């Protein structure tokens, strides 16, 4: 159905991780590190791809890929980590090191957001592929989590402050 | 179901994509022009996407990625060899930018008749709708694909395979 975890999740999930694909495209324009550009093409290729994955599922099921119900309305909640306009924008605009630490800081509540999310799936979720692809984002994202707060560290900086 | 055309071409079209995503990493890299970075976006952000679609009806069907010599299904074309992938990756600026509108205008000819394989085979109506769908927009990106060419003093490659 239209209004099931496995339809909401499916198209929430899509809209999160496009914005993850972006501040990697953006990041890499922006930095000439090779450790925070290759994480940034890594995320950017398994998140397009999920995104694909789970747009492809909603054409084959015949569901629209937008809503009018508010994201999260699936796990009663009508996105979690969502970066603003504004903060897409300042990352646009830095350079270098600063650019690394704000991308990793912005992923890093991103990815938090998102194992939120996947949760909500893994619980919510009737279709195994996509229980399965969710419990393998929690998984992924917080393993990427750890490796982000070390990237920060080394690069003087913690995750972001709210 | 493993045998049919609308899990060949899945499968293999999935492969095909996953060139042209890296080609257009590899692009980006290589040169500043905005018009030339720009269509690399376009095509990696669709083919990614397409492949991520495909390799999810796969995963949905439990079919396995990887099969038969790939096009065995309709009786790879267009992809680059390894030595043209290192190529691109050596090439600056301008070159960059025409050996990569070169390889590309290749990979989506290609590319193409793999897609009109799959409107002629394919049993599942999202899979064919796809395929349709990717004639027609390779074809207009082989086009604009030309306009640069031109606009870079350059045209088609020559013929190498």
């Amino acid at each position: 159905a239209a209004d099931s975890a496995d339809a909401g999740f499916a198209r929430d999930m899509s809209v999160h991780h496009q914005q993850a694909v972006e501040m990697s495209y953006i990041v890499r324009d922006r930095t000439d590190d090779e450790e925070v550009r290759r994480l940034a093409y890594d995320i950017a290729q398994t998140q397009a791809n999920q995104r694909g994955m789970m747009i492809g599922w909603l054409d084959l099921w015949a569901l629209p890929k937008v809503s009018s119900d508010p994201p999260m309305t699936w796990m009663g909640m009508g996105m979690p980590g969502m970066a603003t306009d504004a903060e897409m924008k300042k990352l646009g605009t830095l350079d270098g090191k600063q650019a690394e630490v704000y991308y990793l800081q912005l992923m890093t509540e991103h990815h938090r957001g998102g194992v939120h999310m996947a949760k909500g799936c893994v619980e919510r979720c009737t279709v195994g592929v996509e229980k399965r692809l969710a419990r393998g984002m929690v998984e992924s994202q917080e393993s990427e989590i750890r490796l982000m707060a070390d990237l920060l560290a080394e690069r003087g900086a913690k995750e972001g402050h709210h």
